[PDB]
């Protein structure tokens, strides 16, 4: 499990696991939305009554530090997270915003291409796809 | 032609050619950079006393809007700007920021394949390759 694993992570970095922190996860796992903090804030003041939205900003940032969750910095505004459960396109509407998953390999060729035009150590690559819903 | 056919469609959309805005184009088809307004302008301060950063940060946005050159929107801060041609592609440095250009033929596949997974009707992608110069340079 996702769940599992992710938690070991955590005790691995040294970061304890309190009531809260978890809900935040398994919250994470289970939203197969791409969430922002207040759509988990509000989904999660249960319950969790003197839990303020910072301080899920702050264990977000956790748990993005330690490599269990990709911040979507893009953009403005308020920010996206997924959760690195790999991996992973994006698909995303022009006019309201939603994120469908989706899979393509691949994908190399650049990395090696470019790094061949270039004279690059190509670390990775980033690839959106934009359209419409569904409409929406 | 770069210049010529890039001037007949300032001409179209209504735009007219002062010498400074020229200035401009002439900069962006040589300068194989990526330039900022802030690089246009101290490159051009000439030559052009009178012209302001803001008077570069316009006619660019005229230039834009009239699909004549695309602004690097990414990110934080300052926006860089290219001459549009064709079709096109991007790798950055992670340290200095370079962005040399590539072209990966295509494409495309998905677009396609997404559309079908999704049901979405596709718009266009953006792809982004990151690594090192080079060292830096
Ligand atoms: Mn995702
Ligand atoms: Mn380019
Ligand atoms: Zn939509
Ligand atoms: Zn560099």
């Amino acid at each position: 499990h996702e769940l599992k694993e992710a938690l070991e992570t955590l005790k691995e970095t040294g970061v304890r696991i309190t009531p809260q922190r978890h809900a935040i996860l398994e919250y994470l796992v289970n939203s197969m939305a791409h969430p922002t903090a207040d759509d988990i804030y509000k989904a999660l003041e249960g319950k969790f009554p003197n839990m303020s939205v910072a301080t899920v900003y702050n264990n977000l940032r956790v748990f993005r530090e330690s490599g269990l969750v990709k911040e979507l910095t893009y953009g403005d505004a308020s920010s996206r997270f997924d959760f690195v459960t790999s991996d992973h396109y994006h698909a995303i509407c022009e006019n309201c915003g939603k994120i469908v998953d989706f899979h393509y390999p691949g994908l190399d060729e650049v990395e090696q291409l470019a790094a061949h035009v270039t004279g690059f150590k190509v670390s990775h690559h980033r690839l959106e796809i934009y359209g419409v819903c569904q409409e929406c």
